[PDB]
């Protein structure tokens, strides 16, 4: 009867008429709510990308790093990279479907918000929030475009930085819209929460609204709604929100797994290849392992993904995995030629860096880069202040990131985009334990292995905290139900259940020194797993699982590594370990703890009692 709902006049790239019906309704409905000045339907092209970066550059939002081929630096408002667990929520009808109800009495395993409370929060944030801004429409695929394991999302955002970062971290643009058609998609809505004219001052040219920041997931509506943060997992909605939180629930419903894991292909000196997956928490070295440069001659490691794994059993019973991402969103500090040479090669072109330092010659810098600068070369830190090494504060944010295309990794796996995925033959769990836990062990069965994931603990970055499956920040639903879902894989037709190992790269001696060199040397641990998967009698039984036999690991080229301390298993340590695990599972999982996990707990306690 007027113009009405129709936002066609405001579209500055693409066409509302070209969009699938449901994609149009999502765009237009949110344009009516958020009141953007313009709508830009992203095409994913090189031209779109370069022009948006230059626009951000001209506005002071990013800086060009002149030392490299098409690389960039964003410095954020320091408020927009903090602990946001309290403000990261999942909405379901019943709380218990999202988190187990704890016995006493705050859950560490997720954060639920009622539908009613979320609706009020939403209405207090989104109306008018994009006034004076462009709403970008990002059509994106999580996984290779053709894969039956891939899933499609549409992200609406008012941040150009999100558009640029999503082009790297997902497959995005017109091809995705054409693959989608009338199919289902995850609705992803994001705003930085700073309508124009600005009500509060802009800090460091970085739009955000810390007071109203809220990152919400609505699995039953297939929706992610995020407000107030421009940063990382809060804004690049494909990564944690979709590919872990939403996806873990879809995976529960549909019979597959969405995990905080790397995927790698390892080939031995007789040309035999196996794929492995590994779940470690943030700051425990997934990205180092996924891109490993092995030291043992004749071995080769190739990278499928470094952070998220999606996995489903096929009709042959193979556990097929895809990497749903298109890039690596990797921790910058600590990355060097010695810790990750393949990453260093990857990130020297077409890469966006966030919150790292800049050298006077237009290069990047961070703690642990291990590269001397020429005399006269100076460094600008991440807070835009001159910085000297003798100063107390750090130069780059400790969780600062690179965002790089996966196709540029020199050891990217030839099957990293294969639509059927790669067959997983082993699953590795691990974290930072300074004491008690040996370098590597093998779980005794599937059920024991699920227990091993459930029992994971790690030093916080002193305090040791539970982080089951490295998924504590990411469960899309009740953790006890997640354990039951893992256990149910053993009831599948023809399932070839992978060997579950637990590793510890981080054990230390009584003065604080690491007992194992790690990095490329971890190839020696992977050799042992490869053979154990092959059925080699290289294993000795212990109470916690199988460990390598004396002389089973190749230790040539390493000095006198203290194997007695590194593989030591102490009754007193493991007695304490089991009681703590018992109390945690009772409190935090309570009535939803599967019978099989309580049984594995009882069995471990018993094996320890007989030492
Ligand atoms: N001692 C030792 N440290 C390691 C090893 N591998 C990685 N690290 C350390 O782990 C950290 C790097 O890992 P991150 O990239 O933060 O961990 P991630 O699992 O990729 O984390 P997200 O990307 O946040 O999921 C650095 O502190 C490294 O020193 C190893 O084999 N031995
Ligand atoms: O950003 C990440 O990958 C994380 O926090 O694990
Ligand atoms: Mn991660
Ligand atoms: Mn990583
Ligand atoms: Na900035």
């Amino acid at each position: 009867l007027h113009n009405g709902l129709d936002f066609s006049a405001k579209v500055i790239q693409g066409s509302l008429d070209s969009l699938p019906q449901e994609v149009r309704k999502f765009v237009e409905g949110n344009a009516q709510l958020c009141q953007p000045e313009y709508i830009h339907i992203c095409d994913g092209s090189e031209e779109e990308y370069g022009r948006l970066l230059a626009h951000m550059q001209e506005e002071g939002v990013i800086r060009k790093l002149k030392k490299y081929d098409n690389c960039w630096l964003a410095l954020t408002d320091p408020r927009d990279v903090a602990r946001i667990a309290s403000k990261t929520v999942i909405i379901t009808q019943e709380q218990r479907d999202t988190v187990p109800i704890p016995k006493s009495g705050q859950s560490q395993l997720g954060r639920w918000m009622s539908e009613e409370d979320f609706e009020k929060a939403f209405n207090a944030r989104f109306p008018g929030c994009m006034k004076g801004r462009t709403m970008y429409v990002i059509p994106f695929s999580m996984g290779p475009l053709g894969s039956p394991l891939a899933k499609i999302g549409i992200e609406l955002t008012d941040s150009p930085y999100v558009v640029a970062s999503m082009r790297i971290m997902t497959r995005m643009g017109t091809s995705v819209l054409e693959a989608l058609g009338d199919g289902e998609f995850i609705k992803c809505l994001h705003s930085v929460g700073c309508p124009l004219p600005l009500k509060k001052p802009l800090v460091n040219n970085w739009a955000c609204n810390p007071e109203l920041t809220l990152i919400a997931h609505l699995p039953d509506r297939r929706e992610i709604i995020s407000f107030g943060s421009g940063y990382g997992g809060n804004s690049l909605l494909g990564k944690k929100c979709f590919a872990l939180r939403i996806a873990s629930r879809l995976a529960k419903e549909e019979g597959w797994l969405a995990e905080h894991m790397l995927i790698l292909g390892i080939t031995n000196p007789e040309g035999k290849k196996k794929y492995l997956a590994a779940a470690f928490p943030s700051a425990c070295g997934k990205t180092n392992l996924a891109m490993m440069n092995p030291t043992l001659p004749g071995w080769k490691v190739e990278c499928v993904g470094d952070d998220i794994a999606w996995m489903k059993f096929d009709a042959q019973g193979n556990l097929r995995a895809i990497n749903p991402e298109n890039g690596f969103f990797g921790v910058a500090p600590g990355t060097s030629v010695k810790t990750n040479p393949n990453a260093i090669k990857t990130i020297q072109k077409n890469t966006i860096f966030t919150n790292v330092a800049e050298t006077s010659d237009g290069g990047v810098y961070w703690e642990g880069i291990d590269e001397p600068l020429a005399p006269g070369v100076t460094i600008t830190s991440w807070k835009n202040k001159e910085w000297r090494p003798q100063d107390e504060e750090p130069c780059a944010h400790p969780n600062s990131r690179f965002c790089t295309p996966a196709s540029q990794c020199p050891i990217i796996d030839p099957a990293w985009e294969s639509p059927e995925g790669v067959p997983i033959e082993g699953i590795i769990f691990g974290g930072r334990r300074p004491a008690g836990v040996p370098l590597v062990y093998e779980a005794l069965s599937w059920q024991h292995g699920v227990f091993v994931g459930a029992a994971m603990r790690s030093e916080a970055t002193k305090v040791i905290m539970h982080d089951p499956f490295a998924m504590r920040p990411f469960f899309g639903y009740n953790f006890g139900k997640y354990l039951a879902h893992w256990l149910s894989m053993a009831h599948r037709p023809a399932a070839k259940l992978p060997k579950i190992f637990h590793v510890n790269w981080f054990r230390k001696d009584k003065n604080g020194k690491f007992l194992w060199p790690g990095f490329g040397e971890n190839s020696r641990v992977l050799e042992w797993m490869f053979g154990r998967i092959e059925g080699e009698d290289s294993a000795k039984l212990t109470p916690i699982g199988y460990v390598p036999k004396e002389d089973a690991l190749n230790l040539k080229g390493l000095g006198d590594v203290n194997v007695e301390e590194l593989f030591g298993i102490s009754k007193e340590f493991w007695e304490k370990e089991v009681e703590e695990i018992d109390k945690y599972l009772e409190d935090q999982v309570n009535a939803d703890l599967p019978y099989e996990i309580e049984r594995e707990l009882r069995a471990l306690k018993q094996r320890i009692s007989q030492m």
